[PDB]
């Protein structure tokens, strides 16, 4: 398309960009049905907007299953989440567009104070280095819609960070336009990869300016790929030898619960029998390793992170069962940075929800790195759609981010959870 100067507000007077802000939210408003009109405009109402930006969480990390009861149900969370993705659609960008997308420090794994706590204005060095070291080039998705603030009234002051950005033409959006904020509203899973962090103050107030790129994970949340293991995979099986093949058939049919534990036991004692196929399986896993960086999951209870299987993140409050903030904040903290040790295989699907898994409250949300020795079990009989990528034993878990949701397990039940997003780490023999 013609090529066009980007929209970018940020050193324009406001009235400038409120002129444009009408316009556009009227043309794409037009362009909108009543139901899809009312989704949307009603954006504009903070209560309404946390509300549908956590659900719009939620669903990607609730079963297959658990969407189509929804449905049936007429879950209207979820279908003004489908009317909204619907009238995102309806609107192309014309040239790229500038300004500030709406991440919060939990957003980009901080659970420090960024700011004094008495005053909420300043923002000491040490905390600079320390948000640096936590976000440069990290790459951090947006699991919800995404605002783009178009000026710097879009700037709220209680948010000690401000995430400056480059939106690239032909994408998706809608405007809105309300009371002294003009913003674009753009789709789902968006992520930002911060590159650079300063300090700017404005108007006394500190903040930390992020200079990001917008990117993409290769993420299928709940709904998993047919497609990517048969691109990557489809020929899988006939690059394997004899012994190749009949070591990790034995692994995914018969021997895992053997070789996981003898491996959770640091060989011991020491079983030559076992050692030959554990060999045999690394030794396959290699032969095709991760073709580019996906993010592939693991859904697990409370016992690698030392907490009861059973461990709730829920509790009863005047009758009803509500988050437990308390619970959610003290695993945040302890978590967040730190490694998860496998010491056998890791099993792990493309889908973030196999639904006989709906209730396994600990999301590994991992980052497989091109390189990374796994495979994705493609054509073995009995995997006819776990959709599961093998990864190699000791393959550690380096935790980055922990998002908490509420996952929708079937009609008369949700749950808290936590998103974990961690990278796939091999310091690795074979
Ligand atoms: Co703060």
């Amino acid at each position: 398309p013609i090529i066009k100067e980007p929209i970018d507000f940020i050193n324009k007077p406001e009235s400038e960009a409120k002129k444009w802000g009408k316009e556009e939210e009227k043309r794409w408003f037009t362009k909108l049905n009543n139901l899809e009109e009312v989704a949307v405009n009603q954006l504009k109402n903070k209560e309404y907007k946390t509300k549908i930006d956590n659900f719009s969480t939620d669903i990607l990390f609730s079963s297959l299953t658990a969407i189509e009861i929804m449905k049936e149900d007429e879950n209207r969370n979820l279908f003004d989440v489908e009317r909204i993705r619907e009238a995102l659609l309806k609107n192309t960008l014309d040239r790229d567009a500038i300004g500030y997308v709406n991440f919060t420090p939990k957003e980009l794994g901080i659970n420090f104070s960024i700011r004094d706590v008495e005053l909420d204005r300043d923002i000491s060095d040490e905390t600079l280095d320390k948000v640096r070291q936590q976000i440069i080039n990290q790459e951090y998705t947006k699991f919800s819609f995404i605002s783009l603030g178009l000026n710097d009234n879009s700037i709220n002051e209680s948010v000690p960070v401000i995430v400056k950005t480059r939106v690239p033409t032909t994408f998706d959006y809608g405007v809105l336009n309300d009371k002294e904020t003009v913003s674009l509203l753009l789709n789902q899973g968006f992520s930002i990869i911060p590159e650079s962090a300063i300090i700017t103050t404005i108007k006394g107030k500190d903040y930390i300016l992020i200079e990001g790129s917008l990117s993409q994970e290769l993420d299928f949340y709940n709904k998993g790929s047919e497609a990517w293991g048969a691109e990557n995979y489809g020929d899988y099986i006939s690059k394997l030898s004899h012994e190749q093949l009949g070591a990790l058939e034995g692994y995914l049919h018969s021997d895992y619960k053997a070789i996981n534990s003898y491996l959770r036991n640091n060989r011991v004692p020491n079983n030559d029998e076992l050692n030959k196929k554990i060999e045999l399986i690394s030794s396959a896993l290699s032969v095709k390793p991760i073709p580019q960086t996906l993010i592939a999951y693991r859904r697990v209870d409370g016992i690698p992170f030392d907490l009861p299987s059973d461990f709730s993140f829920d509790k009863k409050e005047n009758g009803e069962i509500i988050a437990d903030k308390q619970k959610l904040n003290e695993f945040i903290d302890k978590w967040t940075g730190k490694e998860i040790e496998n010491l056998s295989f890791s099993s792990t699907s493309l889908k973030s929800t196999p639904s006989s898994f709906s209730k396994s409250r600990f999301i590994f949300r991992l980052r497989l790195s091109e390189g990374a020795i796994g495979a994705f079990i493609y054509g073995f009989s009995g995997f006819q759609d776990e959709q599961e990528i093998l990864l190699n034993k000791n393959s550690t878990f380096k935790i980055f981010r922990i998002t908490p949701i509420t996952s929708i397990i079937n009609r008369v039940t949700k749950m808290t959870q936590v998103v974990i997003d961690a990278e796939g780490i091999q310091n690795k023999e074979i």
